[PDB]
């Protein structure tokens, strides 16, 4: 018996032990987990537990930031685990011996390892499945219906959206068409993907790496100004979803499912407009001066912390062995993606007993993300490029996305490098975190304000000064420092 805090989807059972995977796991391991399972606001609820001294044995599927992780280590909330890996975790050792770069990625600059990672190999470099998150999707049915060609430029896009607005492409005599929509902020449904059509573009870090080796701050660039102006034009012309700055995922996908969107953003259309050929990828567009670019995210198939062990943990050896069971290939694949042989609900896999390998089943039009979030576990695991065809099939939705990324975006990803996943010192993390406490929401708040009020030209210099007062220069110097050490 161990006590784990975890994070899961609101679609999944309130008690994680209702998951088929965890049932089978308790049989296999003989460990029963008592779960504290937060399904909304995990990070905030976790932090209250930590602040009140109400710690589990370990926090599963945690996803803490680096600053959190180091703060917790310094205050003795969590423990270093490297001795536990050496002594009790042969599955993990195997992985780290085959792919030693993950060990580097796990290790803090004080020399300790504080967390167990998630590793999922799907594409490399520019071809990473993570290279673009908020892909743009377009209603090709409407285009074909209105006699329109796929737009090639930002100007074409405006015209297409105007025709969507006024042209009644769904043919019901109603102005029900929402030409352009998004969910504003970080994440897969934001519009920042289009900013690159004005050069450089933007990502959730607001940080790219120039081909000069200089870290660039995106959200102060004239190019970024132009991107905001473009979205403002869309606003002024009545082409943006009237609730874009208010709605949520559930509302976004309700409209999606009714196919109200002309152009919208998401990871995979199948989750929002469904599994049809009405919507396809919006190809990379040329800006007005011929800019044609895809900004790279800094995302990768690695998250440093999907589990930590607290300093109250009862049985370090038992914990460490339980965790290592998650790194066995079959377990890792399932924990990540779902399972087989549920006699009562849909299954992501079938187990082929002849090979003892997993195989992706077709979904009867069920959303990718929907069944997954019900049946996955998250937590620490590894899926290596050598598992495909031997331990498991590659997901078809993954393969498909990798193809799209390679076909539509890679040619226009002209930045040789993105920002590497460094592990900064505690002091530097703390410094950075203070700065981001000001910048982060300020950056989104002004972006939205300018789209809605049209005053970017008169507020831009003052916004840049404000960003300097928050410490943007110190922030960049720190970023650049770690990028330079990484390259050396
Ligand atoms: O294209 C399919 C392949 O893409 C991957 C890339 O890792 O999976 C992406 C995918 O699932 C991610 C998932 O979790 C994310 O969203 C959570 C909700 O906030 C968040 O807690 C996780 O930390 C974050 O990783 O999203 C779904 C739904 O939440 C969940 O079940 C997943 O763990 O993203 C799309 C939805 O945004 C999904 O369609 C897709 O699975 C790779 O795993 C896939 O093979
Ligand atoms: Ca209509
Ligand atoms: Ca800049």
């Amino acid at each position: 018996t161990l006590k784990f805090m975890t994070a899961s989807s609101p679609l999944s059972p309130k008690d994680p032990n209702e998951k088929l995977i965890l049932q089978r796991l308790e049989k296999e391991t003989g460990v029963h987990i008592d779960w504290t399972n937060y399904q909304s606001d995990f990070a905030e609820k976790r932090n209250l537990d930590i602040s009140s001294g109400d710690l589990p044995d370990a926090i599963h599927n945690d996803g803490a930031s680096d600053v959190d992780l180091m703060n917790w280590a310094k205050k003795g909330v969590i423990i270093p685990v490297e001795d536990l890996i050496d002594k009790y975790m042969p599955n993990l050792k195997k992985i780290l011996d085959e792919k030693p770069e993950y060990k580097a990625l796990m290790t803090a600059p004080d020399g300790h390892i504080y967390s167990f990672p998630w590793i999922e190999e799907l594409g490399d470099g520019k071809e990473s499945i993570h290279s673009v998150n908020d892909m743009a999707w377009i209603n090709k049915d409407w285009l074909k219906k209105l006699g329109l060609e796929m737009p090639k430029t930002t100007d074409d896009l405006i015209k297409v959206l105007e025709a969507f607005k006024n042209g009644d492409p769904n043919g019901n005599g109603e102005a029900d068409e929402i030409p352009f929509s998004f969910i504003s902020g970080n994440g897969n449904e934001d519009f920042k993907f289009l900013f690159a059509a004005f050069g450089i573009g933007d990502n959730d870090d607001h940080l790219v790496v120039g081909n000069d080796g200089k870290v660039d701050f995106t959200a102060d660039n004239d190019n970024y100004k132009e991107g905001v102006k473009f979205i403002r034009q869309l606003q002024e012309k009545g082409l943006i979803d009237k609730e874009a700055f208010e709605h949520d995922w559930n509302s976004y996908i309700a409209k999606g499912h009714d196919q109200k969107f002309g152009v919208y953003f998401t990871w995979d259309k199948n989750n929002v407009t469904g599994s049809n050929e009405s919507y396809d990828v919006l190809p990379v567009l040329a800006g007005p001066s011929g800019q044609k670019h895809v900004a790279r995210t800094n995302g990768m198939g690695f998250a440093r912390d999907k589990m930590v062990i607290t300093s109250v943990n009862k049985n370090l050896e038992l914990t460490a062995k339980w965790i290592d069971a998650q790194y066995a290939p079959l377990q890792s694949v399932q924990n990540n993606w779902g399972t087989y042989g549920d006699d009562k609900q849909q299954n992501i896999f079938e187990l082929d007993q002849a090979s003892n390998s997993l195989k992706h089943l077709p979904l009867n039009g069920t959303a990718p993300a929907e069944l997954r979030q019900k049946t996955e576990v998250g937590g620490p695991l590894a899926i290596l490029d050598s598992y495909y065809g031997k331990v498991t099939t590659m997901p078809d939705d993954a393969k498909w996305r990798l193809d799209l990324i390679k076909e539509y975006y890679v040619p226009y990803m002209s930045n040789v490098n993105n920002y590497p996943r460094v592990f900064m010192t505690q002091e530097d993390l703390d410094k950075i975190a203070h700065i981001e406490a000001d910048m982060n929401d300020y950056i989104y708040r002004k972006r939205a304000e300018w789209i809605v009020n049209g005053n970017i030209d008169t507020e831009w210099d003052d916004y840049k000064k404000e960003l300097e007062k928050y410490g943007l220069s110190d922030y960049l110097a720190i970023k650049q420092k770690y990028y330079d050490q990484y390259q050396a």
